[PDB]
DNA sequence: ATTTTGACGCT
């Protein structure tokens, strides 16, 4: 009762950016505006893989890791946007960029977490009881909420649905409670709408976002009505929400460990996880995972907005597949130049933006027949931002992975660089 | 022969 926690003392989003990489490309290209298209990388074979997909084009059962030539078969008329390449290697450098214009959006509202490329949490917790007292006890106008879905409203045409939703919600709440969670979660909302606003004046890109007490529930919640809408997930909403859950749409649970809960319990839907005491969930799971289980399924989680804008590190790598392995001595020798170089600019970039310098080097190599995705990973000291030296002391990390008797055996399938452990300079 | 990443856990 009074004293068994609810997990309702944060106010978190989750913003995402809607199909990001078209997104950036339909900016730079007008003619890409408003149609089905993809954003894929090489071409040679099978016409490129698809890492992107408009959701026009994903209307005809396009979808990404999917090669063009095969889209093209379900949606002939798919446009199509390729990655940069550079030394012979796909090169990420816009979409980082483009990434960057947004996260320095979200950062004037609040500290973020950058979780991926094109999504940031929020922990606007302090932003909500400032609004709040700004508000003076005043009503919140549907007219503030113009993009938010109440997840679970209306109960008892989609825009019309949605308005409902939200009057329901909004005749509901007590305007006069300022530590009311219901309240503090839709003046978060008020302001995911403001923040959305901004990123799409500002950059010209549509994202959506989920606002709930934490970070996996904020996560789901954007989810549920994506494209270019956000969406409120309250504490309320979780029994019957969860209750019909696949078990694997909740972040950390889409691989085997959901798979072994599925399986090991005899369930599929998250609800179903409030069934077992918490001393079950650990003996089955570890201690660890068992209690967040145990409150995950309640819909509480305890997992902090770590305040981190910037990358914790850099890599650069490239896969040669098939008859592509590399199999001489010159050619690995050339290829790890290649990351090198590509690392090296980008480190120096970062080194002058962002007043740190990495001081590691972590190599890493598959060979061909290995069945595990590396084959080695390395590392050894990164003392100064030099290609050929980077890529001579990834050789010298590497070089007695080769059998060879010039030439270079198992072929090597992929390679791979990274710069970690930063440092302030 | 989806690829190119990037965070975090385990031992
Ligand atoms: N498997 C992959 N390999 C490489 N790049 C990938 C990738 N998956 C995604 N990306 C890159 C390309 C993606 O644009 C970007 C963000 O990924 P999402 O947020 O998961 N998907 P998106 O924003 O496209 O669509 P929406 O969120 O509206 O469903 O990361
Ligand atoms: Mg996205
Ligand atoms: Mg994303």
């Amino acid at each position: 009762g009074p004293h068994m926690a609810t997990g309702q003392d944060r106010v978190v989003a989750l913003v995402d950016m809607d199909c990001f990489f078209v997104q950036v490309e339909q900016r730079q290209n007008p003619h890409l505006r408003n149609k089905p298209c993809a954003v894929v990388q090489y071409k040679s074979w099978k016409g490129g893989g698809i890492i992107a997909v408009s959701y026009e084009a994903r209307a005809f059962g396009v979808t990404r890791s999917m090669w063009a030539d095969d889209a093209k078969k379900l949606c002939p008329d798919l446009l199509l946007a390729q990655v940069r390449e550079s030394r012979g290697k796909a090169n990420l450098t816009k979409y980082r960029e483009a990434s960057v214009e947004v996260m320095e959006i979200m950062s004037r509202f609040a500290v973020i977490e950058r979780a991926s490329i094109d999504e940031a949490y929020v922990d606007l917790t302090s932003a909500v009881q400032e609004r709040l007292q700004k508000l003076q006890g005043q009503p919140i106008s549907a007219d503030l909420l113009p993009s938010t879905y109440i997840e679970g409203l209306p109960q008892g045409q989609k825009e019309g649905m949605r308005k409902q939703g939200l009057f329901q919600w909004l005749d509901s709440l007590q305007i006069d409670n300022l530590t009311s969670p219901d309240l503090q979660l839709t003046v978060g909302a008020v302001i995911v709408e403001e923040m959305r606003a901004a990123i799409e004046r500002e950059t010209g890109f549509q994202c959506s976002a989920g606002i709930s007490h934490n970070k996996v529930l904020a996560k789901l919640a954007c989810g549920l009505n994506k494209p270019n809408r956000q969406t409120l997930v309250s504490h309320g909403s979780v029994p019957q929400l969860f209750s019909q859950m696949p078990i694997r749409k909740i972040r950390s649970l889409g691989g085997k460990l959901g798979a072994s809960v599925i399986e090991i319990l005899g369930i599929e839907y998250m609800g179903e996880l409030t069934q077992f005491t918490e001393s079950q969930l650990q003996s089955h799971f570890g201690e660890k995972n068992g209690s967040w289980l145990y409150a995950m399924c309640r819909g509480i989680e305890h997992d902090p907005v770590k305040p981190r804008q910037l990358p914790k590190t850099i890599g650069c790598s490239k896969n040669f597949p098939g008859k592509t392995a590399l199999a001489t001595r010159e050619q690995v020798q050339w290829w790890l130049l290649q990351l090198a170089q590509e690392l090296e600019e980008r480190l120096t970039k970062d080194r002058n933006d962002n007043d740190r310098v990495a001081t590691q080097l972590v190599v890493s190599i598959r060979v061909q027949g290995d069945k595990r995705l590396s084959s080695l990973r390395r590392c050894c000291a990164l003392t100064r931002y030099d290609a050929h030296k980077m890529s001579h002391d990834a050789f010298t990390v590497i070089k007695n992975c080769n059998t060879s008797g010039t030439e270079w055996s198992p072929p090597l399938t992929m390679l791979f660089l990274c710069a970690t452990k930063f440092s302030a300079s």
